[PDB]
DNA sequence: GCGGATCAC
DNA sequence: TATGGTGATCCGC
């Protein structure tokens, strides 16, 4: 299939649903926006556009003096990870298309059904449209987990304080190992095929001694970017997916070189929206986002135009902070409608228990809890009680829950909360 | 501190 | 039949 028919079909299976409608909501809703702001850029006089040009490109000279580029950064993801898992463990499933998830919602897809326009979160059923010969196993998260675990055990030879940013998706900063590893004898760089192989002594060396122990290890195929910040490093490990490497060398030349034509979308932090609404201005590439400095520093708040202005310049972070303490913890859950109240104040109870439980693992406790109500027009709300005392026990938490559920509840009286969804959320957890 | 929005994975 | 779960951040109040 291609990307006009796919649409097409999509359109003809979301169309008339309440999620489409919602969706139409929320479009909406990006669309006023967006005109919002072009009512903004309206009222902008070519003065203070000339005055906001200096003051970006002061900050910017400041930027671009400290730019460092004496860190290697790297940031490897596995291929199609869970199906890649799938595929590995059940020989039937070669050459096929297939996805891991259910019917109602697919985690991810292997590069045959990806060229169906079956992808992550598209819901199975109307996968099964772009391709009925699709084959939908069940995730096997605790194996995806084990083989993780795996893949961790030798990114940690490289940088001990690599950071997971998934099961299949971290970063490394192997600087200081390539500075150990340039006086290291053949002998700390040779490994066995599953009857020898030697890896050199570059970045470059290094990131396909890493690929090649993982596929011994695991049987599966990881890609990587290089790159001397984080930002670049992920953008370019999408460069040559699945089963490649690429590399920006570490000079501002090639740095510019790379920006110079990347949709900002591919950026970690654009997303949809941001996409939509700088594409309304007629921003696509890096490069019109350094061109329209000025402008977006005056459209946008100071934090996301100083990111802009990174993005622009190709900065990013050098320095993988190890994992600070977690700010919330959660648990929700999708179901088929419920709309007698006794039986949310169950499900309320258990999401409490649950979310207790895990509380309980971690020996945690909060102040603040947070309930997420979902009804069946995937409109979602949210209501917070913050508490004087630390709470942490099924009973506490759910006695706060309770009350904010019971004032919702009030609020539609004497109509009943039709929910899909329901959730519980603890933070401020103490300093 | 609260709630909606946005984003990553 | 059928459209997810967890965690984080930001902005405007
Ligand atoms: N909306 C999404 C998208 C992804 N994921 C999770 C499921 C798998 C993991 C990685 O999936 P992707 O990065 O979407 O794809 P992949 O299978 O890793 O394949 P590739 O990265 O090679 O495209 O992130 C998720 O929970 N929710
Ligand atoms: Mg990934
Ligand atoms: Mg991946
Ligand atoms: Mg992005």
């Amino acid at each position: 299939l291609d990307k006009e028919k796919i649409n097409k079909i999509i359109m003809e299976a979301t169309k008339g649903s309440r999620f489409y409608g919602n969706e139409l909501k929320k479009e909406k809703q990006v669309n006023q926006r967006i005109e919002n702001m072009m009512q903004q850029k309206a009222q902008i006089t070519s003065q203070q556009l000339r005055k906001a040009q200096l003051q970006v490109d002061r900050f910017a000279m400041e930027l671009e003096q400290s730019r460092n580029l004496s860190n290697t950064i790297v940031h490897i993801d596995m291929d199609a990870f869970y199906a890649a898992v799938e595929m590995r463990d059940n020989p039937e499933l070669k050459d096929k298309p297939i996805a891991v998830g259910s019917m109602s919602m697919l985690s991810t897809s292997n590069y045959h059904a990806r060229r169906f326009g079956v992808r992550a979160a598209m819901p199975g059923f109307i996968a099964k449209r772009l391709c009925p010969q699709l084959i939908i196993v069940p995730p096997n998260f605790d194996k995806y987990r084990a083989v993780s675990k795996e893949v961790k055990e030798i990114l940690a030879d490289y940088d001990p304080n690599f950071m997971a940013m998934s099961l299949d998706e971290a970063y490394l900063n192997i600087t200081k190992h390539l500075e150990e590893r340039q006086n290291w004898p053949e002998d700390k760089r040779r490994y066995f095929i599953k009857n020898s192989v030697v890896f050199g002594t570059s970045a470059q060396e290094v990131v396909k001694e890493i690929r090649f122990r993982i596929e011994q290890k695991t049987t599966l195929t990881a890609s990587a970017g290089i790159a001397p910040n984080t930002m670049l490093a992920k953008v370019c490990s999408d460069k040559n997916k699945p089963n490649g490497q690429y590399q920006i060398l570490p000079n501002r030349q090639a740095v510019m070189d790379f920006i110079k034509d990347l949709p900002i979308r591919k950026v970690s932090g654009i997303g949809k929206v941001t996409e939509k609404m700088l594409k309304a201005l007629g921003i696509i590439t890096c490069t019109e986002l350094y061109q329209q400095r000025a402008l977006l520093s005056l459209l946008f708040s100071e934090t996301s135009w100083h990111y802009f202005l990174h993005i622009s310049l190709g900065l990013g972070s050098t320095h993988l902070t190890r994992d600070g303490e977690r700010k919330s913890m959660s648990v929700e859950r999708t179901f088929s409608e419920i709309n007698k109240a006794e039986e949310q104040y169950s499900l309320c109870q258990e999401l409490c228990s649950e979310l207790a439980q895990d509380l309980q693992k971690e020996r945690l406790k909060g102040r603040t809890v947070t309930i997420k109500l979902k009804n069946v027009n995937f409109e979602v709300k949210t209501r917070a009680s913050t508490v004087s005392s630390v709470v942490s026990t099924a009973e506490e938490i759910f006695a706060i829950a309770k009350e904010l559920l019971k004032t919702e509840i009030d609020a539609d009286f004497p109509h009943p909360l039709r929910l899909r969804l329901m959730g519980v959320r603890i933070s401020s957890f103490p300093n």
